[PDB]
């Protein structure tokens, strides 16, 4: 039927083109799109043609896009064939545009998640010039209601000078409701409001986002998908770690340091959170709650079950299968999924009321467990700190969960340091790998060090670690964080240099003796 | 006039030696102190001369402290000469302390302040044997009043099992009153409560800590002074770092980027944050107000001045000077001040909904802007991280401030990379030394690096960042941070080989 229900709306409706006209060089825009979902798709695609045809004639046009989270390739990909962006914020997973920013053809920062609406407020990107929004439908009234992710979309609408509306009829009607958005000042000018959620059921708005329908320059009228990336069906690397964290969650449980019902989750996404979930299927563990970014295929699994009770985010990232679950279901899951505003799903004022369990990825721990989320060798953007960290320091546990390893064996994912820290000591209770889980609880930085080397590092680079840290132990500058300034990053450096993190025995190491 | 009002309680009054001995090797002790004030004094004292004389006799005979923040000489101090702590937390400032952590003979982790409270009750640091509190006054009801801080107090009494309290003459009768001690769950088991607090001059309590009498094992007679360590007189290099933050506050303001009575205030512990707060005193900005995690020097001269109207923290970091002015003037101050529960003070959610300016020192930033605030060349504890990174992260403004180097010039508080980051990029916008500042607000690393190089660093030290910076471009593995692994630590390495990092 017709996803416009605002009769005067219906004047501003137009070409992919023609709206993608009213974006022009140097402007700031913001857009719906948050783990691979709810992002514009026609109009960025327009955009892209007339950038590479200015570009091809010697005419400059870029664009800094500003987004909820990651994109797809209609998107971020498109943008950055052309080579149409001049800054980027705050999370990518894009490689055409991670590539861009690694060459420095692209300016990048990626912000807290749950900070980019104050921040965006506050001016910090400049005045934002366009809003360009996916939507399921327009209301009546003239409410946009959103696609498979709210992330920033109602900040970017009421800051944007000109807004586009994308109204997408591959997305189901029934998304319609599945939405909570506050009118309240979260992200405003101080003081703000108390954001009074005590529940992770809870909702506090209402179904759409606000606009003034005056600023509403074009509607552009599509059918595509979201970039439904494929499911990450776990290794037994991925089995490993989520047994180790199903025991220890367990273990919590007998000692009464948690209720059987765990506490709401949060958690990442890829083959190690799908193992985590499967784990929680199957699992001693009733009446789970989800409050994270995301709902992901385990989660519908569980919902459905009713293993998991309700579930908060502010985006789906499901696999193809499990957006047509959903779609043939949506009457159902509706009434399980609360989608918010990022800046409420990563509030960390609410993480905390709630306690969540946060149940994050890494690049690399150090021995002291100082954790690198982002930046490879320290210089090599891979996608960003995400929610990371709003949920790491504001959650009741944080847990970081990686293989032991990367590359094949050649990189120990436990090294001598970060090469750049996302998350520090104290922003890090428990490591798991494949190895065994490290838990951290008041220890000391030489203590942590003693249970990440024996519990989580590889046995081919245990000892390399053990040697650096006994030597540090005896040399160090000082010894409450021990370190041999003179070969700290040298693991990396011979990663680079050679491609693998383990020594050649053609010269002395001293762990080979 | 008594004390200890509560007429049943008095049977409870002992020796402080006789109330150490409720301490057993091995045991978890929470106490009452926070930046130099309202520690305890004598039992830990007591404590320290009988465990020295256990260990002469081969007797093991160490604790666990766990406290608000900084203490003394006499808890600190005492226990460290003793080699009586085994483990340390969440903040130390005591340097023999100081030297047995960083010899590796006391375990140490210094946890952000805020939520300290909340991983005692989760059982982080183990089950509480002992709370060991001083007071000012018990009320007639056993109310227990709190001397100079309320830090992490009120937890440490509910978790204990046997509470010691030390009543210290010294402390001001007048204090009673200044507390704001809330019976809600901020720091227990979930789901929270949430914290009514909207205004930094909101009170949601009472005023005394509450504890059920059943449970204090000794009560102590105390008189002995908390221990004030002066600010450096504001020297040229601290007055144009706050000339250029002044400048900028004056500048956010004219562009309706700040209200004209700014933000409430929070000023970190140390010399030059307490500097701009000099600044502020006689400057532009009327009706201020604070949400702090302490009340420094410079803060009570706001307060006295009238440019600021009142100031919430959970402790009194004063000189001794300062300290007794505060004392004598009780009555003029006593409206002007709220003490909270650090759990409170320290409250992201609370601070990010106040739109809090955070004012903080640093060791050393990179040219990134990462910050270190703990630990030199990477392994040397200073202090600890505080409440810098509750601040620094949920602040609507994230500022640090430094001289440009340290040491005597030997030591570029700017460097190619820290070599320890307790403050990630995202968790600070602006910076300055007395060179300048940087307003790092939306730049890429890269954008940053300009702007902190060309903006803070010293001229001795700019060319050299600048060539590092240089060379890290044209030949890092990735150009997003670009850095040169090889040479990222070697200016820290080089102070260590040489004393300066200053080449040849
Ligand atoms: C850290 C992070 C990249 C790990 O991803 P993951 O899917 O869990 O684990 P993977 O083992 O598959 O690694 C992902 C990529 O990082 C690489 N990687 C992981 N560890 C590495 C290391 N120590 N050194 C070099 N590369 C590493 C992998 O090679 C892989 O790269 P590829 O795509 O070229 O093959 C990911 O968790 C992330 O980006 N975190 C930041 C955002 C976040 O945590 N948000 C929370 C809410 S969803
Ligand atoms: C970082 C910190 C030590 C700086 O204190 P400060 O008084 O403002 O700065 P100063 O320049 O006077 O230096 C203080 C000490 O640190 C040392 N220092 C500062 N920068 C240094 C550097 N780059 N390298 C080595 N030492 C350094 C100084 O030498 C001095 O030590 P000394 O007295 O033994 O010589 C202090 O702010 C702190 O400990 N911060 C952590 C806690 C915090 O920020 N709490 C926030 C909420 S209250
Ligand atoms: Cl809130
Ligand atoms: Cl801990
Ligand atoms: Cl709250
Ligand atoms: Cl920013």
């Amino acid at each position: 039927t017709e996803r416009i229900r605002n009769v005067a709306l219906r004047s501003k409706v137009c070409p992919a083109e023609t709206a993608s006209e009213l974006i022009k060089h140097g402007d700031v825009v913001g857009t719906s799109g948050f783990t691979g979902a709810g992002y514009p798709k026609e109009v960025p695609k327009a955009l892209a043609q007339r950038m590479e045809a200015a570009h091809d004639r010697g005419e400059k046009y870029q664009i800094s896009l500003i987004t909820g989270a990651s994109t797809g390739p209609q998107l971020d990909g498109e943008l950055a064939k052309a080579n149409g962006v001049y800054f980027r914020s705050p999370f990518n997973t894009d490689a055409t545009m991670r590539n861009r920013i690694n060459a420095g053809e692209t300016e990048y920062f990626d912000n807290h998640l749950g900070q980019v609406a104050g921040r965006a407020v506050q001016g910090n990107y400049g005045k934002f010039n366009i809003a360009l929004v996916e939507a399921t439908a327009i209301t009546e009234d003239g409410g946009i209601v959103p696609t498979s992710s709210v992330g920033n979309s109602q900040t970017f609408l009421n800051l944007a000078e000109k807004v586009i509306i994308e109204v997408n009829e591959w997305q189901n009607p029934m998304l319609e409701g599945i939405h909570d958005i506050w009118d309240g000042n979260v992200s405003g000018v101080p003081t703000r409001d108390i954001v009074p959620i005590v529940r992770a059921d809870q909702r506090v708005g209402g179904p759409v986002l606000r606009v003034n329908p005056d600023k509403i320059a074009a509607i552009v009228r599509t059918n595509d998908r979201d970039r439904n990336a494929p499911f990450a069906a776990p290794d037994e690397t991925a089995k490993a770690i989520a047994g180790y964290l199903l025991d220890f969650f367990g273990h919590e449980v007998k000692q009464n340091r948690l209720p059987p019902s765990l506490l709401p989750l949060q958690s990442g996404v890829g083959n190690v959170a799908n193992a985590v979930l499967e784990g929680l299927k199957e699992g001693p563990f009733e009446n789970l709650v989800g409050y994270s970014e995301v709902i992901q295929d385990g989660m519908l699994a569980m919902l459905d079950s009713g293993r998991m009770r309700i579930a908060s985010a502010s985006s789906f990232s499901l696999s193809p299968e499990a957006a047509e679950e959903i779609n043939n279901r949506m009457d159902f899951f509706r009434s399980k999924i609360i989608l918010r505003q990022q800046d409420v799903s990563n509030s960390p004022g609410i993480i905390r009321r709630l306690g969540c369990i946060a149940m994050n990825g890494m690049i690399e721990a150090d021995i002291y467990g100082n954790v690198n989320s982002t930046r490879v060798m320290g210089s090599k953007m891979m996608n960003g700190i995400g929610g990371s960290g709003d949920f790491a320091r504001s959650s009741y546990l944080s847990i970081f969960l990686s293989p032991s390893t990367a590359k094949g064996g050649k990189i120990s994912a436990i090294v001598p340091m970060a090469a750049h820290v996302d998350h520090i000591m104290q922003d890090a209770q428990i490591f798991v790998t494949e190895q065994g889980l490290a838990d951290l609880r008041g220890l000391s930085p030489v203590q942590r060090a003693r249970e990440i080397i024996s519990k989580c590092a590889h046995p081919d680079y245990r000892p390399m670690l053990q040697d650096y840290f006994d030597r540090a132990l005896k040399n160090s500058f000082g010894k409450h964080t021990p370190h041999l300034l003179t070969e700290a990053l040298s693991w990396h450096q011979r990663f680079i240099d050679t491609g693998t993190m383990l020594p050649s025995s053609l010269e002395h190491h001293h762990h080979h003796h």
